């Protein structure tokens, strides 16, 4: 498990619809709600239609940054915990550095959460 319950609470529901448009398995599903390494390509694109229905993805397929990030972070995770809250910075500068750099959209979302995880 990497993940708070309040980004369970956000993004189960939008997870689980997501399985219906994406050929996922069961443990796929406890990856992506635990915010773990989406080891599997199914979970990369589960993840992907996830992050899609929560507001972090443009109609290009970009990940937002800047402003575009805070409703997202608000929904995910309230604005109560300081080391949450100031993760968005590295969230911020993974997106640009991911933006762009990958036509398949489930490894932009494989790239962008390993460069997440790996930010202090
Ligand atoms: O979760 S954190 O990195 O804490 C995070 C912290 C603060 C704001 C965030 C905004 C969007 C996505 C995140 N993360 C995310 C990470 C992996 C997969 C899906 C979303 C944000």
């Amino acid at each position: 498990n990497s993940s708070t319950q309040s980004y369970k609470d956000a993004m189960g529901p939008l997870v689980r619809e997501c399985m219906g448009s994406v050929s996922a398995t069961e443990d796929d599903f406890k990856t992506v709600l635990n915010r773990n390494p989406l080891e599997s390509r199914t979970a990369q694109c589960l993840l992907a239609c996830a992050l899609d229905k929560v507001g972090l993805i443009s109609p290009e397929g970009a990940i937002y940054t800047g402003d575009d990030l805070m409703p997202v972070m608000n929904r995910l995770y309230g604005f109560n915990d300081f080391k949450t809250v100031m993760k968005a910075k590295a969230v911020n500068d993974c997106a640009n550095q991911v933006n762009g750099a990958y036509p398949d959209r489930c490894d932009l979302i494989k790239n962008f959460t390993d460069c997440v995880r790996n930010s202090y």
